[PDB]
């Protein structure tokens, strides 16, 4: 990992000691970025439901089964200490729903990508701010070796410069204060506009005005990863993806 301080250094050093699981994958890779592109072809709004067991609360299996008919995919956060995630939580979800599952964690070694594949996840999140440029490229290639196109978390211009240099094709835009969780919506749109046409772009939204969705659509975002709004009111995803009777 790169030099880090604060809780980011703590999760990263914790993640380096994450033991690998001895599970065997029981279903194929269901590509997340390809399903998003299939949604785009049919102009279906693609929403990744971003799930946390806790945050510094919904049942993980019930939340996943509720989102299955609506979400383009699920983001499951498997970090244990700060987010109450677990690998067994991911395995149960992956074998219970039929939509793509993204393992969201602080991935700092190859065995974590081995775990995601073995547990049934369809892709992983790679986090630019915790990795060196060479590390991120190596983990990107390793994830691709499994058939996974990882989602690259960028938070500022420097992160994007690194992501594009190593050939990222699937990028999520946080623009988040990692100490508070607050998202700068203005800097988020700005980074989105700097991303070339051949990259699948996914802004992260905790809360949002429905007007902000249409504005992001104008910038050419392929999907939306939505966290706290859907945790508080899961039924709000229906308004995003379908009309009413």
């Amino acid at each position: 990992p790169r030099y880090l301080k604060g809780w980011l250094e703590d999760v990263v050093q914790l993640s380096l000691r994450r033991p690998s699981v001895h599970a065997s994958r029981q279903r194929p890779i269901i590509s997340l970025n390809e399903r998003i592109l299939e949604f785009n072809k049919r102009n279906i709004t693609a929403i990744i439901a971003y799930y946390l067991r806790k945050s510094p609360e919904r049942d993980p299996i019930e939340y996943a089964k509720y989102m299955e008919p609506y979400a383009v995919g699920l983001s499951i956060k498997t970090e244990e200490k700060y987010f109450d995630g677990s690998y067994e939580m991911l395995r149960k979800i992956a074998s219970s729903v039929s939509i793509p599952i993204l393992m969201n964690d602080f991935i700092v070694k190859e065995s974590q990508i081995d775990d995601a594949y073995n547990l049934g996840a369809d892709t992983v999140l790679l986090f630019v701010e915790i990795l060196t440029e060479r590390e991120l490229e190596s983990l990107l290639e390793y994830a691709r070796g499994y058939g996974m196109e990882p989602l690259i978390l960028i938070n500022d211009e420097n992160d994007l410069d690194i992501a594009l240099r190593i050939g990222a094709r699937f990028i999520t835009i946080y623009s988040m204060n990692f100490e508070t969780g607050e998202i700068n919506k203005e800097n988020q749109r700005k980074l989105i506009s700097m991303i070339p046409s051949n990259v699948v772009k996914v802004p992260l939204l905790d809360f949002f005005e429905p007007n902000e969705i249409e504005e992001l659509r104008k910038l050419g975002v392929n999907a939306f990863m939505i966290s706290s709004s859907l945790m508080r009111n899961p039924e709000k995803i229906k308004e995003l993806i379908e009309g009413s009777l």
